[PDB]
C-alpha cells in the first residue's frame, strides 16, 4: 500500500505510482506521487502549495476520472492523489500533464478562498503556483520507477 | 456535492472529527474522507515542519488505531489532517482512532519515523516538539463530532 522509495534515486519532475490498496469488494485504489521538485532541494512554499492543492482539485478531475482528492505531500516537493481503479501511470501522467496546462493558464481568482470556505484563506499564492506549473512543464514529466531502499 | 460537502468553514468548531465526503468505488465500497481539523479556521495555522512531523507520525498511529486507512495527509490551508478510510461512515469510531493517535503522538518521544534523506523528500523540515505539543493542545482542548453546515 505504501512502496518503501529510495528519495536519492528518482528524478522530478514526474508521476510514480506509489501503492495500490484492494477494496473488501475487490476494487483497487491507485496512490500517486506527483512530483514536482526533486526531494531534498528545495520546498514549495505553503501559499503556494496551498494554491496548487485548490486549482488541481478541479483541473485534474477535468481530465481524470475517479479521483479520491489531490493534496499537498508534507515535504513541500508534490502532491498526493489516490484514484479509484487499477494502476495507469501514463493515463494519469497526461491527465496531470493537461492539468498543469490549466494550472498555468489560470488568470482568474483562486476557486474556494474565502472564509466560508477555505481554512487558510489569506494564505495563497496564485502567481507561484503558476510558475511552479510552468517549471514542470518546461522540465518534462515522466513515468518514475520505484527504487525500493 | 457527496463526495466533498460544501462546509461553511465559519460555523464549525475546531477541534473535531467530521466526515467531509463520500466516494463509492464500482463494486460497492465507500471511501469515507475526514476532515480532522486541530485548529479553528482562519485563526492560526501549524507551521509547515509541525504538520510535516504530524504527518509522517499519523501515518502509522492513525493505522494502529483504524483499520482501511488510505493515507493522512495535511491539509494546504494547514489547521487540520485529511484522512480517507475505505468503511462506511463512522465519526464516533474516527473520532476514538484518532484521540487514541494523538494520545500516541504526544507522547512520541523516539525519533520521528522515516526522516533522512533517503526516506523523505524534505528531511530537515520537522519539529517533534511542535507537532507533541498540536496533539496536546487538541487533547487538552478536547474533540467532538461535527456537523457539516452547508454554505
Ligand atoms: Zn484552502
Ligand atoms: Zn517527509
Amino acid at each position: 500500500e505504501s512502496f518503501d522509495l529510495d528519495h536519492t534515486k528518482v528524478k522530478a519532475p514526474y508521476v510514480r505510482l506509489a501503492g495500490v490498496k484492494t477494496t473488501p469488494k475487490g476494487d483497487q485504489i491507485s496512490k500517486y506521487d506527483l512530483r514536482f521538485l526533486q526531494p531534498n532541494q528545495g520546498a514549495i512554499d505553503p501559499a503556494a502549495i496551498h494554491t496548487l492543492e485548490h486549482l488541481l482539485a478541479g483541473y485534474m478531475r477535468d481530465h481524470l476520472e475517479g479521483v479520491v482528492d489531490v493534496s499537498p505531500m508534507g515535504c513541500r516537493t508534490g502532491m498526493y492523489m489516490a484514484v479509484i481503479g487499477e494502476p495507469d501511470e501514463q493515463g494519469v501522467m497526461k491527465a496531470f500533464e493537461a492539468a498543469l496546462k490549466d494550472t498555468a493558464g489560470h488568470d482568474q481568482p483562486i476557486p474556494g478562498v474565502s472564509e466560508l470556505e477555505c481554512g487558510n484563506y489569506r494564505d495563497h499564492d496564485l502567481a507561484a503556483a503558476r510558475q511552479h506549473a510552468r517549471d514542470v512543464l518546461d522540465q518534462g514529466l515522466k513515468v518514475q520507477e520505484t527504487i525500493l531502499l
